């Protein structure tokens, strides 16, 4: 009905925009920005093959060219490469190819001279040193040389290139953070983390170097001395199970609270060309609203325009509980601000923001997020750290922000860490029993049971006529059979001919019966970063998650997604299989390239821009995995043993934030354990906690060939009764969904009354309530968004 122009250049331009504020400044003398006219030396061997992404599901977008770091700066015309050096390299790298693999985390670095060093010092008047990492799915991250350190050659080239140059800039072209400890002691002029920016990446980082954009990234993590420092890395890295003993204090909710001095740079840090004064204004209270207002004034009062970011911390008081010191609660970008210039930012600042969740009873609330009485401080500044009293109030009895229930609790007990109060008035790391499961799961499910819809076969209505209001979902569902039930559930792929050539699932309308009640055919595809097109098609590649969100800026995310949104619809796929935000628990886990961020609030609205920008043109992401994949070694298997408190304000809390400000439709489970059995049959997590608490409304979908089982029992790939008994709704994938190719179980169990007729129609109107809201249901209405791309 309706045609939509996609511009490209538009597109380029947006993506560029993430680029050039997720890049993160972290050291500068001023060496930085480069000057007009200057002639730079480029060293390390990764300046040929920029890493656009990580690898894995999320970093297979084909792309026609990747700009890297060397011919951005040439576009740029600012600058000139030391062209010498390049044929070096070029030279060089005929002798010693990218190596593709099981690809490495890193590429062997070429061995420098003191000839070519020195060489390349008397033709150029700056040093830009590039050192690349990339990582992914199934291999996590390593403190080892060329992986989380500095390789012996790298280090040998940054004290070559450092003796020889009076100015030199270090660039990190990395997925994840590294080892900074040798690189800040060889002490370069200037350092900035250029993480994986996408296919224009050169471009953007290109504009930050030059000066035509001035940085203003900031750190979704905290970076620590040493990799021991982290609270997780006692149990961290153990293929069978991890006991998660640092509970809530994860990140800078550990290190601010606990451990000030281990931190070099600090959650939030990030500095710019020009200097910024954060002066805190007005302080409102509103108990009976549940929230505060807090007011500040950034001013620009250095001698270049930029943006900077002020963030808003609470510090609650310990209670019974114990809290962090700090936890973030708001956050404003301001725009580009000129010399002298300042802006006024003001938050309003709900209490479930820093409420607690009491798995223990000692507050008389348990299972309720609670404020316990005392005293609120909330605090504004540049970071974590450097963050000053904005105001306060106390609140002389408990409040309960809400009730809830005992859900997906851990089934053996175990040791967390506790915040202890010393004589000092300081806070120490004691540690406590983490109370054990008494829920009754059984039982729960059967008190719970929905009620079955009689089927009726004659009467046969259609999808369309439940979208257009003149029945009842439950009226249509009556018609499909217990056939039509056992394959709805099923997805089919990878390359199901349903859909798009080369994307992951077709789900849906994936048999003759199920189309011909104008159920479509759903076509899902990876990934965050952009459209992995299996039969070689290229497709726009983006900056990588963490990339994002050191923007600070959920504007900026939701503009470019808003692009993607059309490109979605260009290429019939519906459903995107981002975005990723599991919380970084460590810094070693593989896939922290294509998730946000240490810090739950800023991971949610992260992931809420993303699909904002999604639900623009009517495509729409996935959230995922739900919920503890923070490990990528035997993650098959692997058990995340883990309490309430950290599930409910930590791991679940961003993925609650997506379904509630974000509108998120669509999860995806994981292939691992949460406390004792496998999430894709999990009842509390995908029943309990998703639909029946936060009020999710929409489809859960497994990761891509995960196991099932009922708890105790032995895992599978075909047990889709366990799956639909916790309502995950949609099996993904198998290789012929209308011929069972898998070999399910899903009508043995209901023969056998296992399975109720009900728990099936219950998914199958899930599946069908989806299915009619997409791209595709609209194509059979013939109200379709036609595309056609602009600017090639
Ligand atoms: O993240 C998912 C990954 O775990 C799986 O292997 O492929 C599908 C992806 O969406």
């Amino acid at each position: 009905i309706e045609k939509v122009i996609l511009d490209w250049n538009e597109y380029i331009e947006a993506a560029r925009s993430v680029v050039s504020e997720g890049c993160v400044l972290l050291e500068n003398n001023g060496t930085l920005p480069l000057e007009k006219g200057a002639v730079v030396s480029i060293f390390g061997r990764i300046q040929t093959h920029y890493y656009k992404s990580g690898t894995g599901s999320g970093g297979m977008v084909n792309v026609t060219h990747v700009v890297g770091v060397p011919e951005g700066l040439k576009l740029s015309e600012h600058v000139t490469v030391n062209e010498e050096l390049e044929n070096i390299y070029k030279e060089w790298e005929e002798e010693n190819p990218f190596d593709e693999g099981t690809e490495p985390w890193s590429q062997p670095e070429m061995e420098l001279t003191d000839e070519i060093v020195s060489n390349a010092s008397a033709k150029s008047d700056v040093a830009i040193v590039i050192i690349g990492r990339t990582a992914g799915e199934d291999k996590d991250f390593s403190d080892v040389a060329g992986a989380y350190k500095l390789s012996e050659t790298e280090e040998d080239m940054l004290r070559r290139v450092r003796k020889h140059f009076d100015k030199m800039v270090v660039l990190l072209n990395v997925g994840s953070l590294m080892d900074l400890n040798v690189i800040s002691e060889i002490n370069p002029d200037a350092l900035m983390v250029i993480w994986q920016g996408g296919m224009i990446g050169g471009l953007g980082t290109a504009d930050v170097l030059t000066g035509k954009v001035n940085p203003s990234g900031k750190l979704t993590d905290t970076i620590a001395y040493e990799i021991n420092d982290y609270p997780s890395t006692e149990n961290f890295g153990d293929p069978v199970r991890d006991y998660y003993a640092e509970d809530i204090y994860v990140g800078y909710r550990y290190f601010e609270t606990f451990e000030k001095s281990k931190v070099r740079y600090p959650f939030g840090y990030g500095i710019s060309y020009t200097e910024f004064e954060h002066t805190v204004g007005e302080f409102t209270a509103d108990i009976n609203s549940r929230t505060f207002t807090a007011s500040c004034t950034v001013k620009n009062t250095g001698s270049v325009a930029g943006k900077d970011v002020a963030q808003f911390y609470v510090s609650a008081p310990q209670g019974k509980l114990g809290k962090p010191e700090k936890v973030l609660v708001a956050f404003k970008k301001t725009g580009i601000l000129n010399p002298g210039k300042e802006e006024k930012i003001t938050v309003t600042v709900p209490f479930d923001r820093f409420a607690s969740f009491d798995d223990t009873g000692v507050t008389g609330a348990e299972s309720c997020f609670v404020l316990e009485a005392g005293e609120y401080t909330v605090y504004e500044g540049k970071n974590v750290r450097e963050s000053y009293k904005e105001g306060s109030f106390t609140l002389e009895e408990n409040i309960v922000t809400e009730k809830l229930s005992k859900a997906l609790a851990p089934m053996e007990s175990f040791k967390r860490m506790k915040a202890s109060e010393n004589s000092d008035g300081t806070l120490s790391v004691k540690y406590e029993d983490v109370p054990v499961s008494d829920v009754d799961e059984k039982k729960r499910r059967l008190d719970n049971m929905p009620v079955e819809i009689p089927q009726d076969f004659t009467a046969r209505y259609s999808l369309k006529d439940v979208l257009s209001g003149s029945v009842d979902m439950e009226k249509f569902i009556a018609r499909l059979s217990d056939d039509d039930l056992a394959c709805i559930v099923r997805g089919e792929g990878m390359g199901s001919s349903l859909v798009t050539a080369g994307t992951a699932a077709a789900f849906g309308g994936v048999s003759e019966y199920l189309r011909k009640m104008d159920i479509p055919a759903v076509c899902c595809d990876d990934g965050p970063s952009g459209m992995r097109l299996d039969s070689g098609a290229t497709a726009f590649s983006m900056p990588n998650g963490t990339m994002l969100a050191s923007t600070f800026n959920p504007d900026v995310i939701e503009r470019m997604y808003g692009f993607t949104s059309l490109e979605m619809i260009y290429n019939k796929v519906e459903c995107l299989l981002g975005p990723g935000m599991n919380i970084h628990r460590n810094p070693l886990n593989g896939r922290n390239f294509e998730y946000f961020s240490e810090d739950p609030y800023l991971n949610g609205t992260i992931a809420s821009a993303m699909l904002k920008g999604l639900h623009k043109y009517g495509s729409d992401g996935v959230a995922k995995h739900f919920c503890c994949n923070n490990q990528e070694l035997g993650r098959q298997a692997c058990d995340s043993v883990v309490s309430q408190r950290a599930l409910r304000e930590i791991y679940l809390k961003g993925f609650e934030i997506a379904v509630k400000e974000g509108g998120c439709k669509a999860f995806m489970t994981t292939y691992a354990q949460v406390n004792g059995m496998w999430t894709a049959g999990n009842y509390d997590l995908n029943t309990r906690i998703l639909r029946d608490e936060w009020g999710f409304k929409g489809i859960v979908m497994t990761d891509w060939w995960a196991q099932v089982n009922d708890r105790g029992g032995e895992p599978t790939k075909n047990n889709t009764a366990a799956m639909v008994r916790a309502q995950n709704d949609l099996y993904m994938v198998t290789a012929n969904a209308a011929m069972n190719s898998a070999n399910d179980n899903t009508l043995s169990q209901l023969s056998e009354g296992k399975l109720n007729r009900a728990e099936l129609q219950r998914c199958a109107m899930n599946i069908c309530e989806y299915a009619m809201n997409t791209m595709a249901m609209k194509r059979l209405c013939r109200n379709d968004i036609k595309v056609e791309i602009a600017g090639r």
